[PDB]
């Protein structure tokens, strides 16, 4: 009745390099005019590897999602605080494969 | 400040096939009790291409949901009136790859 599986998905992934919340937030919708095809309503990987600790988690959380963007979960996470606060909303950390 | 980029993720698959609702329930956590590692809050996509419509998706949701399995995106849909009720709750429909 049921089966577990594993399968490769190819994702897009937003690289958030680190950046005022406005400048981040204009950035997003910048990219989404130039990109609509790509980015509008796009679920989305955060890839927070570029960020400086300490991240302002529901801060970010709440200018990426105010764009549109649906965040399917947060890769290259090592702030350990960084990974509670992600946990609290209850998404998933992922881990990158080869680029695609 | 800001990099779209591609990727691929192994994710977790639950492949759904057609059976009652409290069927499906039951699976799920005897699937659960069995590979707690593997499936507990295990975010997962939903594979209904097993299920034959009418698929009613608000009760399959709330029953999936209902056992912790956080939901990433819904694969192998078909059926249009499906499709939409996916999109009313704003779930990725994904398209699977290779077995990984």
């Amino acid at each position: 009745p049921i089966e577990l599986k594993g399968s490769s998905f190819t994702l897009s992934v937003v690289h958030l390099h680190e950046a005022e919340p406005e400048v981040i937030r204009q950035a997003l919708e910048d990219k989404i005019a130039q990109a609509p095809a790509f980015l509008k309503h796009a679920p989305v990987v955060i890839n927070v590897s570029g960020l400086e600790s300490p991240v302002n988690w529901p801060e970010l959380h709440k200018i990426v999602t105010s764009t549109g963007l649906r965040i399917i979960g947060v890769s290259g996470c090592k702030d350990a605080s960084l990974k509670v606060e992600i946990d609290r909303m209850g998404l998933p950390l992922l881990t990158e494969g080869k680029e695609k």
